[PDB]
């Protein structure tokens, strides 16, 4: 069956992609209200397409909040179960 969703942990925030950067990174907006600009890894980039829009799990870096790591992408049925669940809000456009 469908994979386990996962929900964010501490350190952790949901994102919204907003442009690709290039040399694997990517601006995203955060739903604590940040704009982190987020490095993408290597086995991500080969497997699924990252885009404009996007839903992502971003891990937070202690000593540069401006920046970030994705941890995962959501799929878009996921990302309804999270706006469905209260975890992101209402109004995102998925």
């Amino acid at each position: 069956d469908k994979r386990e969703l996962v929900f964010k942990e501490e350190g952790q925030e949901y994102g919204q992609v907003q442009r690709m950067l290039g040399n694997g990174r990517l601006d995203a907006y955060c739903f604590d209200g940040q704009k982190r600009l987020c490095h993408i890894r290597g086995k991500m980039r080969k497997k699924v397409w990252v885009n404009p829009g996007d839903i992502v799990l971003v891990s937070l870096r202690d000593f540069q909040d401006s920046k970030g790591d994705i941890i995962l992408k959501y799929t878009p049925d996921e990302a309804r179960a999270l706006k469905s669940k209260g975890e992101i809000p209402e109004t995102t456009k998925i």
